[PDB]
């Protein structure tokens, strides 16, 4: 449901982004889209 | 991988995720585990040690 990504080498639990994830970042609300390219990032409803 | 994502706690946007697998509440060792029932003790994993 959404990519989980591994924190330490061996733990069973990851992290996920609840919002939605542009590439590394993690969008602060869950109304925001990815641009690309200044730099990858959110757009977010103002 | 991919993977349900639970929140932690409100207002943050990074969750939890088992990277193995969830036999309801429980993040198992491995991912290669299997799910069982515990009479009184409720679901868990049953893993190779």
């Amino acid at each position: 449901h959404r990519p989980c990504q591994s924190v330490r080498p061996g733990r069973v639990w990851g992290k996920c982004c609840l919002t939605r994830l542009c590439s590394t970042m993690c969008c602060a609300r869950a109304d925001c889209t990815c641009v690309y390219h200044r730099g990858h990032g959110c757009s977010c409803v103002m």
